[PDB]
């Protein structure tokens, strides 16, 4: 897991969309601090959709790596609207980063 090509690909991929820092702010999705550990759909103020809200899993490494893969599929229903990221490397180490960003 490398966390400064990870950083890339979120700087690429996510940060349209989302923030990662202690006291972020919401963008189009939520601000990912806390995230690891955490139930989907938990992120304070922000408005999820039904779905991301009841999926009931904890996110850790190996539920981040299959819902990146393809996050529709993942989450039915979900308003983040993103195709995935194909290649199981580039989402280890984007996994890699967010462990270390969101902490
Ligand atoms: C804008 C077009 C987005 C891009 C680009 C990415 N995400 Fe996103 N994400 C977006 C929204 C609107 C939402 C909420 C989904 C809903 O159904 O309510 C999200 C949500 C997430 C989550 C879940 C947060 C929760 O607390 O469970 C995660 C973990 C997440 N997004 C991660 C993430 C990453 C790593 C992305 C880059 C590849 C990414 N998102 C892109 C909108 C958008």
């Amino acid at each position: 897991g490398d966390v400064a090509k990870g950083k890339k690909t979120f700087v690429q991929k996510c940060a349209q969309c989302h923030t990662v820092e202690n006291g972020g702010k919401h963008k189009v999705g939520p601000n990912l601090w806390g995230l690891f550990g955490r139930k989907t759909g938990q992120a304070e103020g922000y408005s999820y959709t039904d779905a991301n809200k009841s999926k009931g899993i904890v996110w850790n490494n190996d539920t981040l790596m299959e819902y990146l893969e393809n996050p529709k599929k993942y989450i039915p229903g979900t308003k983040m609207i993103f195709a995935g990221i194909k290649k199981k490397g580039e989402r280890q180490d984007l996994v890699a980063y967010l462990k270390s960003a969101t902490s």
